[PDB]
């Protein structure tokens, strides 16, 4: 349970920390990185994917114009299998 809020920030780093906060509790979170800089987007992707791996959850990448919105599903379903 929880309201999957949409955080639009031009800083991906804060989005990574707030991500870990929600997923650790078992909440779904939606963030969008407002930037067109490939290098910063690389860090946003790989860390959100890395988070998903370590927590055993999936993500949803959607390019909105050229701004990468990643929806994280902290509460996927029921599988307690490590990955």
């Amino acid at each position: 349970m929880g309201l999957t809020r949409t955080i639009t920030s031009q800083n991906k780093e804060e989005l990574l920390e707030i991500a870990l906060k929600f997923i650790s509790q078992g909440l779904d979170l939606e963030v969008e990185f407002d930037s067109t800089d490939d290098k910063e987007i690389e860090e946003f992707e790989r860390d959100m994917e890395d988070l998903a791996k370590k927590t055993g959850v999936q993500i949803q990448k959607q390019w909105q114009g050229n701004k990468l919105r990643i929806r994280l599903k902290g509460s996927l379903e029921h599988h307690h299998h490590h990955h």
